C-alpha cells in the first residue's frame, strides 16, 4: 500500500521549442514566458530554459522577464564562457545545468567533457555557486565523468539520456538503461543528486523515473510535442501524473 | 496491455438528461472512450432508465469496437433485455435496498439462487458475467459457487476513506479480497470510486484484471476534454502496474 | 461589446449525482473568468438540487468579474441574496404558481411581490433582473416593477421544430429587445443557446448579455471547460462584431 | 458559406527541430480535416525547410478533403507538384527574384513563366491559385495568366502597427477583392491572419477560402490541435453569416 505524492519526483520543463516556433514566425506567440508560468499552475517543479549563445530558440528577454515571475524554479541551461557564466551570475537562477555548445566541448555521445575542460568548469561552479545558483553539469553516463563532475565541485549532475530515448531495438535499450542506471548508483555513491531528461517521452520516461535514485527529469520536446495535439496544461500535467505512478509504484 | 480500463458513461447520461436534449451524447463519449485507449465501455441500464436509456444500449452494441460491459440488476425484464443485446460481458448489481448489503454490494449470499440461475441465463447467451461484490470473504466464496468466472470488488470504502490509516485498512481488504478470489480461480476487477490519485495502489496490484471507472473521469474530462482524461486515466494505471511488476 | 455569463448549475448536477466534491462549481466559475467569461450565473434552488448554499457563499468574495444569482421570489432565498451581496440577481420562477405556460415568471400576475423584492434587492446594492417571456405585456410590467435588467426566455427559438417555426420565434425575441430598450431596459437572453443557434440571437445590437449555462458543460465534457467557454465568448464576440 | 485552409508547415518546424517524426505533420493534418477544415495546406519548398517529400507524398492518398500544395515556379516543383496532383495549388514566391517588396510573386515581371506553369498544373488536374499582393496591376496580369484563383497577402493588414493602418490596409484587401471577383477570379487569404483579425477579413463575402498557418499552431500549443481549429472556423462562420444577414 502507499499513497500517491507529487515529491516523489521532481519534473522540469524545457520551454525552449516553444520559442523555436515563436522564432519560426517573428511574432511573440507562442509565449515561452507565458508557456512556463503556464507550467507550473499544471505542476510542474522547475522551469528549464537553454540560454544559447547563438540565441537560436530563447532569447535573452525570455530569461530576464521570466526570472522575476516564476512562482517555482528557474533551470537556466548555459555555456561554459565567461560572457554567458555574468548573465547566470546576474540573472541568479535558483538552478543552472551547464552544457556543451561547441563542438571542442562535448564528447561523440554529447555530453560535457568534464574531464577535458575540468578547471574551466571548476572555476564556473564556483562563481555561479559564489552568487548561489545550485550548479548542474549535463553529462554523458560514464563513470569517468561522473567522477570528474563531483571533483569540480559541483552537487548535481544530469545524465544524458539519449542513447537511451534513440534506442533502436529493446536489446540495445536495455543495454543503455544498464548504463543510466549504474550512473545513477556511482553517482549517489559520490553524493551527487542526478537528474536525467533528454529525448524522454510518453513511453519511455517510467522505466526511467522508476529509478529511485533519480531526483528530477528536465523534459522539453515530447511536452511540446504532445501539447500541439493536447494542449498545454495537460501534456505537462500527464508527464507528471505518469512520472509519479511510475516512481511511487516501483518504490512500494 | 499490461491492465485493462472500462470506461464507464453513465455520468455522461446524467448530463443529457438534466436537459432533455440529446447532448452530451452518451454514444459519441462510448466510441471516443475507445478510440483514446479504453479496453471496454461500461454502461448501467437501470430498470428505472435515471440515466443510460434502452436506446442507448441498442444504437451502442453493434457499433463498440472493444466490449461492451452491460451493468443490471437481478430481475427477468433487464436480464432478458441484456440475453437479447448480447453483450460480451456484464456485471450483475443491485437496484433495490433488499438487494445489497450495507456496504453497498450484491448480497449474493441472501439471493443466491436467483443470482447463480441469472449466472446460468447469460452464460447461455455466450456473456461473461461478473458479480459486483463486496471484499467480503463469505460474498467472494458464494460469488464462485455461483459458476461466474468474474467479480468486481466495491472499491468505495477504500475510496471514500478520510485518513491515511483508514484508507491503509480498506486497502488490505481489497488487496485480500483479490488474493481469496484468484485462489478460487475467478477474474477480480475493481473500480467504483477510484480516480486520479487514489487508482495508483489498485493499479499496483497485480492480480486485479480490469478497473471499471466512471464519475472520475467524466468529472475531470469537464476541465480537460474526454479524450484527455480516458488517456491519462489508462496512462497513469499502466504506469502504476508495470512498475510494481518490476 | 456583448457579455457572456457562464451558468455553472449543471456542474453541480454532476458532483451530486456522485456525492464528492468533484467537480467543483467554485473551480468551474473562477476558471471561466480565466477563459473570458464577463459574468458567473448560478441558481440556487429552493430545493438545492444542484447549486448548494455553500457553493454561492465559497465563490462570492472569489469573484473577479461579477456574480449573477439566480433565486426565487420567496422570503428565504431574498434574504440570503440580499446577505451575499451579488452584483445581479435574477428573478425566476420555481414554483408552478410562479409560471406562464411559456415559462417565464408571471411579473403581471405576482407584481406586488416582484416590485418589492426588487426594492429589497435594490437596498442592498444588488442590480436586479427578471425572467420573462417575449411578450409586450410582461415586459412593460417588469419595466413597472421597478427592475434595470430583464432576461428574456429564448427557450421556444431554441426548441423550434423547424426554419419557420424558429424564425418567427426570434422575430418574438428581436421585437421584445426593442420593447424593453424603449423603456429603459437592459435586456438579456441565454435559455437554451448553444453553438449553432446563438449567432443570430449575438447579431442583436440591443442584447446586453447572453447567459448560457447547459450548452458550455454538453460541450466542455469533450472539449474541456476553458476551451467551451472561450469558443462561445469567440462566436458571440464575432457575430455582434460583424453585424454592426 | 466560407472555407478554411489549415496550413501545416510550422508542425514540421517543430518536427525537424528534434529529428524524430514527431509531433507529425500528416496526423495534424488529419485531425483538421475532422475538426472541420475544408482544405489542408502545406508548402513543398524547394531547400525543404520544413515539409519534406515524405509528408507530401504519405498525406496524398489519405486527404479526406482536399489538399492545396504551396510550391514555387520551377520545373523540378512544378513536376512534383504534377505527380502528386493535388486537388489545389498555390504559386508562391520563394527566391528574392520572384517576388515584390511586399512579397507577393511578381506575376506582371514572370508572365510567361506564370502562364506556362498554370498551363502545365492544369493540363495535370490541378486548380491554380496565384499569391500575389493586391495591388491592381498584378490582380490583372493574374487574370491574363488563366489561372482561376488568387491569394491575397495580407501579411500588411496582419502587421498594421495602428488601427489607422488596419484600416488602410483592409481597405485594399476589399477592393482587391472587388477587383478579382470583376475579372471571375475566386480570392482567397490568410497570410498573417490570427484569432482578433480574421473577423473582418471574413465578414467580405467575395473571399472564398482563408489558408491559415501559424496562428493555429501557435494557439493549438496551449489549447489542442482540434480545438484550435475548430475555434477558428467558428469565428469564421459567426462573422461570415453576420455579415450576410
Ligand atoms: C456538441 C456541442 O457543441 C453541444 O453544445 C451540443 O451539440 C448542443 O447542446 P444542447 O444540449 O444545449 O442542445
Ligand atoms: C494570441 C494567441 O493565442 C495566438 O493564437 C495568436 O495566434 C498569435 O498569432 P500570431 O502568430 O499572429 O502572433
Amino acid at each position: 500500500f502507499f499513497l500517491t505524492t507529487p515529491a516523489a519526483i521532481d519534473l522540469g520543463v524545457n520551454i525552449d521549442h516553444v520559442a523555436t516556433l515563436r522564432n519560426a514566425r517573428g511574432t511573440a506567440y507562442p509565449d515561452p514566458v507565458r508557456a512556463a508560468l503556464a507550467a507550473e499552475d499544471a505542476g510542474a517543479d522547475a522551469i528549464t530554459l537553454h540560454l544559447r549563445e547563438d540565441r537560436r530558440h530563447i532569447v535573452d528577454a525570455d530569461v530576464r522577464t521570466l526570472r522575476p515571475r516564476v512562482k517555482t524554479r528557474m533551470n537556466l541551461e548555459c555555456a561554459v564562457t565567461p560572457e554567458m557564466l555574468d548573465i547566470a551570475c546576474e540573472i541568479r537562477p535558483h538552478d543552472a545545468c551547464l552544457v556543451p555548445e561547441k563542438r571542442s566541448e562535448l564528447t561523440t555521445e554529447g555530453g560535457l567533457d568534464v574531464v577535458g575542460h575540468f578547471d574551466a568548469v571548476r572555476a564556473a561552479c564556483k562563481q555561479l555557486a559564489d552568487a548561489g545558483v545550485r550548479v548542474s553539469l549535463f553529462i554523458d553516463p560514464d563513470e569517468a565523468q561522473i567522477r570528474a563532475a563531483h571533483e569540480t565541485g559541483a552537487p548535481v549532475i544530469e545524465l544524458h539520456t539519449g542513447r537511451y530515448a534513440d534506442a533502436h531495438d529493446a536489446a540495445e535499450q536495455q543495454r543503455e538503461f544498464e548504463r543510466i542506471a549504474t550512473g545513477v548508483d556511482a553517482g549517489i555513491a559520490l553524493g551527487l543528486k542526478v537528474n536525467a531528461g533528454h529525448g524522454l517521452h510518453y513511453t519511455n520516461v517510467q522505466a526511467i523515473a522508476a529509478l529511485p535514485g533519480i531526483a528530477e527529469l528536465n523534459i522539453g520536446h515530447a511536452i511540446v510535442a504532445h501539447a500541439v495535439f493536447v494542449g498545454w496544461d495537460n501534456a505537462v500535467r500527464e508527464m507528471k501524473a505518469i512520472m509519479v505512478a511510475a516512481r511511487v509504484a516501483a518504490l512500494h
